[PDB]
């Protein structure tokens, strides 16, 4: 089988997009920003 899971204790918030983790939800959210494709130009021009 596999071996590991040594040292219990993992941040409560974890990014389920790339594989990042943070202690303060705040930070995590600020990160996702990049995951939500942050582009200047939108579907329309105005
Ligand atoms: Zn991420």
């Amino acid at each position: 089988g596999s071996s590991g899971s040594s040292g219990s204790g993992e941040k409560p918030y974890k990014c389920s997009e790339c594989g990042k983790a943070f202690h303060r939800h705040t930070h995590l959210n600020e990160h996702r920003r990049i995951h939500t494709g942050y582009r200047p130009s939108g579907p329309s021009s105005g």
